[PDB]
């Protein structure tokens, strides 16, 4: 009862999904043109992971490339609504879990109003991605900033996302980090919110309060409605404290899912479709795919 993915875009199947242009060449044709050809891959991607068996994905936020930048303003909803419509009804026929990240950039939490405001038109922009492919999915992101210090920062959190419009809100989930806000600070906000909390094993094992590996799991599957979502990491050996692994570990992942059941794991290493099939292949050995 376990769903695999990976993030943004497939090396093996050759077919770029997550290209982005320069702010210097932007223009309607050429966003037209690269979304054109991320969206074709990302529709090959889907097809290769169902074949294989890879039921949750992590659609790029480079899939329609600057589009929430100020001086960007293509109707690629329009445009594209024919690829978008095809990819969500592939994704809705094959029940296939997605979830987006628009990683640092967006600051929810900010002191900085133009911030707070930039970071809203990007989680429009993934909303609307989203509802452009008639799908539900979620947005994660981080809490964000610790300016003022940490209890400041939470409440400036949930301040600011009570002012999202519903179509970002009830998308959004949010996930520990490994230097500031950890599983318990993410908890702390769920409860004022009803936000759901993805967990981070790497951010968790960097940065806790001593809960294991199943409590901080339960406490975690308690603020979502439906299956939960974790991230998948594992430190590469060598780096510094928090590099994501250029590949999972077989024994490191079987005693990972030894201990969990009933969740969708979304693998961050750095060999994506690589480590997808060696945990297909782990899950499928241990029943839980
Ligand atoms: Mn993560």
């Amino acid at each position: 009862h376990m769903r695999v993915g990976y993030v943004s875009t497939n090396y093996s199947l050759g077919c770029k999904a997550d290209k982005t242009i320069k702010l210097s060449s932007l223009s309607e044709e050429r966003v037209l043109k690269v979304s054109s050809s991320n969206l074709l891959c990302l529709k090959n991607i889907l097809e290769w992971n169902l074949k294989h068996e890879i039921l949750f994905f992590r659609i790029s936020s480079n899939t329609i490339p600057l589009a929430s930048h100020p001086k960007f303003h293509v109707n690629w909803k329009d445009k594209l609504s024919h690829i978008l419509g095809d990819i969500g009804d592939f994704i809705k026929e094959n029940s296939i879990r997605i979830s987006m990240h628009p990683g640092q950039y967006v600051v929810l939490n900010s002191v900085r109003e133009e911030v707070v405001r930039s970071s809203i038109m990007e989680l429009k922009y993934h909303a609307d991605l989203l509802d452009s492919m008639g799908i539900e999915g979620k947005i994660q992101i981080h809490v964000g900033s610790s300016m003022n210090g940490k209890e400041e920062s939470l409440n400036r959190f949930i301040e600011n996302f009570r002012k999202l419009p519903s179509n970002i809100s009830k998308r959004l989930v949010i996930e520990n980090d490994d230097k500031v806000f950890s599983v318990k600070d993410c908890l702390w906000i769920s409860e004022r919110t009803g936000i759901p909390v993805i967990f981070d094993n790497l951010h968790h094992s960097i940065l806790n309060n001593g809960e294991s590996l199943n409590d901080a799991l339960s406490l975690v599957r308690r603020t979502w409605k439906d299956r939960p979502m974790i991230d998948y990491s594992e430190q590469e050996p060598g780096e510094k404290p928090g590099v994501h692994a250029t590949t999972i570990n077989e024994e490191n992942f079987r005693r990972f899912v030894n201990e969990v059941d009933e969740v969708d794991i979304m693998l961050e290493v750095k060999d994506k479709e690589i480590s997808a099939l060696k945990a297909v292949k782990v899950l499928k050995e241990l029943n839980k795919l």
